[PDB]
């Protein structure tokens, strides 16, 4: 897995998994964004940095909560970052 | 689809009945995200080619077996899931669904 996923689930869940919070959870870890919306992403951080200064975590969940108009996820967060990667986009 | 998140919970609630602290967040996140490699999704979707003729429909029993010999411990939905799929990009018959 990525670390940030292990993050992500420290951040969301601090005293640990309640049972009753199982699905929530594995709903949240199954979410993706669509091809159409990493495109949208994608394109947002490009049309707003230079390509010098390395585009953040942060940067990213921003661009993307705009888009999807709710909390991102860690893999949500790493869809946008590997496209960006592949039009070799500095990343921190 | 709705079958694979009924695995999943029914595994999660057997594995962890009264919650999962923190301490287990790696463990937990190494399972959910562990996978075949792809020489080891090429070895099962062989071994099962092998072993059927399409009259009768590759199951979850089927593909759980051909991956444990493989990996040598149980597998996860995500392993059979992978293994279906390739079964699929072949148009091999499947029970269940990918």
């Amino acid at each position: 897995f990525m670390d940030n996923v292990l993050g992500w689930l420290h951040k969301g869940y601090p005293e640990g998994v309640p049972p009753k919070d199982y699905f929530a959870l594995l709903a949240l870890l199954k979410r993706s964004l669509t091809e159409d919306e990493v495109v949208r992403a994608a394109q947002a951080i490009l049309r707003s940095t230079d390509g010098q200064s390395p585009v953040t975590d942060d940067d990213i969940r921003n661009a993307v909560h705009q888009i999807i108009e709710k909390e991102p996820t860690a893999e949500e967060i790493n869809q946008v970052a590997a496209r960006l990667a592949s039009v070799g986009w500095p990343l921190a």
